RNA sequence: GUACUAGAUUGGUCGAAAGGCUAAUUGAUGAC
């Protein structure tokens, strides 16, 4: 398939399974913030410990700016397929284009792993 | 304009009301 040019590279399905079951877990035991909104803003001020994008976002402009500035700020980010599911796991009744983990809770050892392998994929 | 926020609308139903329940639509692409 084709990905949208904010997608920077490609996450296997049990990665982007993580992803979702870390945003999940950090929501029944730490701390996240949901939509794009609150996700740039927990970027900004340098809380998030990871960014979670999803891919089916359009116009793609919503998300766009995400991939830069997490990389200014150091902040990593990983992408899944579904902004329905990934809304769905921080607990709202919509989609989510984007998610931030600001506390992992008991997804701190899954936010290590991911932000390991995210790190392999970013070169 | 900035920050915050996860509700909102209509119909049905229950209720003495406040409102609860419920369905459809709608809301993190940020509704009210
Ligand atoms: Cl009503």
């Amino acid at each position: 398939m084709a990905k949208p040019s904010y997608v920077k590279f490609e996450v296997p399905k049990e990665l982007a399974e993580k992803a979702l079951q870390a945003v999940e877990i950090a929501r029944d035991t730490g701390k996240i913030r949901k939509g794009t909104n609150e996700t740039t803003k927990a970027v900004e001020r340098g809380q998030a410990k990871l960014v979670i994008i999803a891919e089916d976002v359009d116009p793609e402009e919503i998300v766009a700016h995400l991939p830069p500035l997490c990389e200014e700020k150091e902040i990593p980010y990983i992408y899944v397929p579904s902004k329905k599911e990934l809304g769905a796991a921080a607990g709202i009744e919509v989609a989510a284009a984007s998610v931030a983990i600001i506390e992992p809770g008991k997804a701190r050892d899954l936010v290590e792993e991911i932000a390991m392998k995210v790190k392999e994929l970013m070169k």
